């Protein structure tokens, strides 16, 4: 009888990117699907580049929003892990092939035919809308369990910003006691990496062009040192230190000062994007074995592992909590980083007030 | 009473690097030192780039060779590990600290304060003299042993071209069998990455832009396939198919195409030295957690086990033997590639030849 349900979200209708409500159709639940109330999404600087259409490939209308949090209202038929009432999250992905190297080792992430959040099309032929809505829908094994222990608020950022940088913290070996990681960038990704290098105990320095960013690093965050990138001494002092950096900026930057410092065998993780190739010197990455990688989000295991480790060491993003109706406001200050350090929206409690008209009650009397 | 001892090789004067005949002291044997007559020496491009003040910091008279292969004359006191009438080999270091966490992981390469071969002074200030020459003397400690097993001609090339390669094939995993590695640049380095490749059981494809190298690579080298870079289907074809790649080229060439290669997670390893930087597009490296890594030569035990490895396992570099008086020649051809694929210079054989006066016999009658 119902094979799809009326869902509404704020998406764009044009490259100004501006949000308004905008009622569409979801999937029924499938056999293996959940669908949730959604009650937080983060706001991740991939939403505004998407609405914007930053990438000259986005479909409009575009309906943002890959940090969702919410409770599981519906489980299909032979769903098991999940039931009715459950806290659960969705990323960056929705969708993989489940029958390729990467899938069948916990990447799918890494699937050549991943399906994204938004972005792209379901297997269905229709549109991917995000996490800026009521109501969600997905495959069983797209979703996560979020503990208990784990303020729904501020759980939604480890959904993308979160596992972005735990993800390479991990497959690069700068999880263990002791090590030295830097952090480029504190922004979102910067401050989750901070955090979860923190929670690793691991020491962790913030490399920054900033002054400002000083007292957000060690009075904020708690890290363990500061360099301001622009001062020479402070950069010569802190040469083959590190032994490996997240490095999270989506700007052009100079690399050699980063491979500097590196200790030998260091490591310089790439999770931001830069518009443009950067210059890459050979030789010191031979004379000190050094290398320059990149990684992205991370595959739904290790999404689960995540969130079980955040709400056990007590890991909790630093979160700005806004209402729906705030949101092209919120987009405002994104795209200057005026945040510390990621929005969330209160899905739950603001997003129906802000669907509610504002006519004001009257008689007509002229006619 | 002997502090120090006489000498010979062929040495340059100037930048020409016009090699000839030179006399010179070496240290006498130490307490831990081992003096070897040299009987082999092979022929390195870094020879070439020595002599010719390539860098611009070359100590004339340069007396370079570092693939040193000989027969032990006189032990230290205190040595144990060696004995008179052994087979040794040197390399590319003669020196390192001892007491930093590079020494003490097996890695003297990586020493801060690593001594090398030649370009260098030793301890006692004199400066360091290579394998062009009659004897040598080394501390213990950066000498191998050379395995009855192993032809002691051809084994010179692991010293330097060896270890270059085989060293990075095990620190990033790059020697299981199964695996698909490819190699760039088919000259000393890359004909030696085949061949241990091919000895850890992967398959390795040869990667260059020259017809001609296809008959080398498959005829001559055993290699298991062949891409010829310049042909946009059969790089097409090979689109995320390596594990890793091994580059040997020390010259500008296009680094996306290498990275399109690689499957996910896969790692290009550079261990030769463009002039110029590299453009490094970032977008790739994250979309399928790819790195691109440097690496050189290799730690005295990682010797010795790559030694140990060739003699077992029948890995012989491809050399042309030849005699000390031609070794101008020698670095005419090197500097062209017109060698398949290494110069070894019969130092035992053909040395003291070199040196023996063409001085015709004669009365002087003409007064
Ligand atoms: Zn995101
Ligand atoms: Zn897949
Ligand atoms: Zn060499
Ligand atoms: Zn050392």
């Amino acid at each position: 009888e119902e094979h799809t349900v009326k869902a509404v979200g704020w998406a764009a209708r044009d490259p100004s990117g501006h949000l308004s409500p905008f009622t569409f159709s979801r999937r029924a639940t499938g056999e293996l699907d959940v669908t949730f109330k959604v009650l937080y999404c983060g706001i991740c600087h991939s939403d505004l580049h998407y609405i914007k259409n930053e990438w000259s490939n986005t479909i409009y209308p575009a309906l943002p929003g890959h940090e969702i949090v919410g409770e599981v209202t519906e489980v299909g038929s032979k769903v098991n892990k999940f039931k009715v009432g459950d806290k659960v999250g969705v990323g960056c992905i929705v969708g993989s092939c489940h029958s390729c190297p990467n899938c069948n080792n916990h990447l799918e992430n890494y699937c050549p035919n991943r399906i994204l959040t938004f972005g792209s099309r379901y297997y269905d032929g229709t549109l991917n809308h995000g996490g800026y809505s009521d109501l969600m829908v997905v495959q069983e094994h797209f979703a996560v369990r979020i503990p208990d222990a784990l303020p729904l608020d501020s759980a939604a950022p480890l959904l993308c910003a979160g596992i972005t940088v735990y993800s390479p913290l991990r497959y690069y070996g700068l999880d263990k006691p002791g090590l030295h990681v830097g952090v480029v960038g504190l922004g979102g990704l910067g401050h989750m990496a901070v955090k979860f290098a923190k929670a690793f105990g691991v020491k962790v320095t913030v490399v920054s062009t900033s002054p400002a960013k000083k007292e957000d690093a060690i009075s904020g965050l708690g890290a363990h040192s500061f360099i301001l990138s622009t001062d020479a001494e402070q950069m010569q002092a802190a040469v083959g230190t590190m032994d490996g950096i997240i490095d999270t900026v989506s700007a052009s930057h100079p690399l050699p000062p980063l491979i500097s410092l590196l200790k030998s065998h260091g490591k310089l993780v790439m999770v931001g994007d830069p518009p443009k190739p950067l210059e890459l010197p050979v030789f010191p990455l031979l004379l000190g074995r050094k290398m320059v990688a990149g990684s992205a989000i991370g595959g739904m295991k290790e999404t689960q592992e995540m969130i079980d480790f955040a709400a056990k060491e007590g890991v909790r993003a630093d979160v700005e909590v806004i209402p729906m109706d705030y949101v092209n406001t919120a987009m405002q200050r994104v795209s200057k980083s005026d945040v510390k350090y990621r929005f969330v929206i209160d899905i739950g409690n603001t997003f129906n007030d802000s669907l509610i008209s504002s006519e004001v009650e009257h008689h007509h009397h002229h006619h």
